[PDB]
């Protein structure tokens, strides 16, 4: 019915990185850091995926 | 005193474009292209460019 606001976020904050990363279409990467930001694992103790920092570092040594 | 992070990026973007397109030296089209991935107007609900899908057809319907 609706992607909500949870992805008018997500895909939008993807082609927010578009501009700070310097390129016209979202990449796969740009997506990822997008989700990655809204990501959690809804456990009793809150898991969730290594932050932003490692994941650009990642994201730089890769492309 | 400065050029903004914004003309800094927009121009050496331009550079970029260059690249992406196999051109030689920046042109003031490119430069345009570098204001689309960086086109963004202060307001409570800000303008903007498309970040550069129209822009890449819009060179074309240039002569």
């Amino acid at each position: 019915i609706t992607p909500s606001y949870a992805l008018g976020k997500v895909l939008q904050d993807a082609a927010k990185i578009q501009k700070q990363q310097k390129d016209s279409f979202i990449a796969q990467d740009h997506i990822l850091f997008a989700l990655f930001n809204d990501s959690s694992i809804q456990q009793i103790f809150k898991e969730a995926q290594v932050d932003i920092e490692a994941i650009k570092q990642q994201a730089l040594e890769l492309r």
